[PDB]
C-alpha cells in the first residue's frame, strides 16, 4: 500500500507528477488531476494509457491502482476527455469548454477527427483565432506554416485565411465555443474507432456514442443503434453481439479477446452516463 509517483500527462502539452497510494482507487488519482486543474466538471474526463499488451486502456477509477499499474517510472498517463455530450453550450465551466477545445485541437492533428475541407478550414481558424487573436495577413500566413493543425493542411490554406477575416474581435474562449458548435455536428466527433468484421467478412469499425452504438467504414457512419433499440450487449472471445429489440443479434469480429473486453466496457459506461 505504498506510496508512488505517476506523471500525467495534460491537455496543454504540460506535464506533472501526483503520489498516490498504491492500493488506493484510481478515482484518488483522477481527483488529485481533477484539483490540480481546478476541474470543476471532470465527469467528462479520464486516464488513458498504453498497457503491457500496448495498447490504450483507460484507468479504471474503481480498481486499485497497483492492479493496472506496472512500471509507474516509466510510463505516462495522458488526462483526456472519455465521454462527449450532445450539448455544447451547458458546460458550464469555460474551464471545461477549454479542454474540449484542446481535446478536438489534438483529435485534428492525430487524424482522430477529419471531415470536409470547409469545415476543417472553419475548425483551424477558430484555433488560429484563440492563439493568435484577429487576423493580419503577414502574421496568420505565418502562423500556419510554424503550426500544423491538420494533415495536408497546405492544400487547405487558403480557405482557413478566408474564415480568419471574420473572426475578428473573437475573445479566445469565444473561439472554443465556436470550436465546440461547430465540432460536435461533425460526424467523427468524439469517434474512437475499434475495428471489427462483419460476417460478410468486411473491415469495418464499431464505436459508441451518447445515442448508441456506431458502425464505421472506414469514417463514413453505417448504422445507428440508439440505447432505445439495445436489448443488450455482449461479447464472447473475439467476437461482439448485439441485441436489438427483436431483429436478430448482429456478429462482429474482433482483434482479441480484449478488444471486446474494452469496447464491451465503454459501452456500458457510456449508457450508464447517459441513463
Amino acid at each position: 500500500g505504498r506510496q508512488i509517483s505517476i506523471r500525467v500527462q495534460m491537455l496543454d502539452d504540460t506535464q506533472e507528477v501526483f503520489e498516490v497510494s498504491q492500493r488506493a482507487p484510481g478515482k484518488a488519482l483522477f481527483d488529485l488531476v481533477c484539483s490540480h486543474l481546478n476541474l470543476v466538471e471532470g465527469d467528462y474526463f479520464g486516464l488513458e494509457f498504453q498497457d503491457q499488451r500496448k495498447m490504450i486502456v483507460w484507468l479504471d477509477l474503481l480498481k486499485p491502482i497497483l492492479k493496472q499499474i506496472r512500471r509507474p517510472k516509466n510510463i505516462i498517463l495522458r488526462f483526456v476527455v472519455k465521454f462527449f455530450p450532445p450539448d455544447h453550450t451547458q458546460l458550464l465551466e469555460e474551464l471545461t469548454r477549454y479542454l474540449f477545445a484542446l481535446q478536438i485541437k489534438h483529435d485534428l492533428a492525430c487524424g482522430r477527427l477529419t471531415c470536409n475541407e470547409s469545415s476543417a478550414a472553419l475548425l483551424v481558424a477558430h484555433i488560429v483565432q484563440s492563439e493568435i487573436g484577429d487576423f493580419d495577413e503577414v502574421q496568420c500566413k505565418q502562423h500556419l506554416l510554424n503550426n500544423k493543425y491538420i494533415p495536408e493542411q497546405d492544400t487547405l490554406m487558403d480557405k482557413i485565411i478566408g474564415y480568419h477575416r471574420k473572426h475578428v474581435g473573437q475573445t479566445p474562449a469565444e473561439s472554443d465555443y465556436q470550436l465546440l458548435e461547430i465540432a460536435r455536428r461533425l460526424e467523427m466527433y468524439g469517434v474512437r474507432l475499434h475495428p471489427a468484421k462483419d460476417r460478410e467478412g468486411t473491415r469495418l469499425s464499431l464505436a459508441v456514442a451518447h445515442s448508441g452504438v456506431l458502425v464505421f467504414q472506414g469514417h463514413t457512419k453505417i448504422n445507428a443503434f440508439n440505447w432505445s433499440k439495445v436489448r443488450k450487449l455482449s461479447f464472447k472471445r473475439k467476437r461482439f453481439l448485439i441485441k436489438l429489440r427483436c431483429q436478430d443479434t448482429l456478429e462482429f469480429m474482433m482483434g482479441s479477446r480484449d478488444c471486446c473486453k474494452v469496447f464491451w466496457k465503454i459501452c456500458v459506461e457510456y449508457h450508464a452516463f447517459f441513463r
